[PDB]
């Protein structure tokens, strides 16, 4: 068995902007799951944007992101959230959150060491 | 002293309602440390809150607040700020901002490793 992600929350936005992203767990315990989010801007690579231990308690960020993003948890509810402040065009992307058991301690930065992903939410920034 | 800190932001809420505090500084600012914040109420013991990073790419959480609060830094204001969600009459204490020079590792949870602090802002929480 796996873990189900479903991102949600994108669209278009304007410059400046405010947008909160969120993901839903299913199939399978998602305190069990320290979780990413990722972003692939359009011809680029997938990049790691930032991580949240299994209980909410450490959040680590990309230095593109740090300062404007905040990411959180509620296990209550199967959802991590990735709220995103400042946007600017740089920010469009398709982004993804992902899922992996904390037994290793790992680079979190490196979509390698992550073992189930979401379908991804596109957001558009103008 | 090298840094003074003064927060401010504290009042009297209902349970379930919000507030932001913030931390200002005089002397040198606050892009020169690592920043923690702790509460106490009294016949308590101090409490450890929120830990943020020198570079702000990390943050660290007590358990009796992950998920609710949220410590970040914007270091062109030179504020610290602490938004406390879904507060609890257990929240109710004198909360202070503290200052680290981030030269070493050390246990970023314990108050005895910081060097600097606030006078503190009463929250009360009904």
């Amino acid at each position: 068995s796996e873990v189900q992600l479903l991102e949600s929350g994108g669209g278009l936005v304007q410059a400046g902007d405010s947008l909160r992203l969120s993901c839903a767990a299913s199939g399978r315990t998602f305190s069990a799951y320290a979780m990413g989010w990722f972003r692939q801007a359009p011809g680029k690579e997938r990049e790691f944007v930032a991580a949240i231990s299994w209980s909410g308690n450490s959040t680590y960020y990309a230095d593109s992101v740090k300062g404007r993003f905040t990411i959180s948890r509620d296990n209550a509810k199967n959802t991590v959230y990735l709220q995103m402040n400042s946007l600017k065009p740089e920010d469009t992307a398709i982004y993804y959150c992902a899922a992996r058991k904390p037994m290793y301690r790992v680079d979190i930065s490196k979509g390698q060491n992550y073992d189930y992903w979401g379908q991804g939410t596109q957001v558009t920034v103008s």
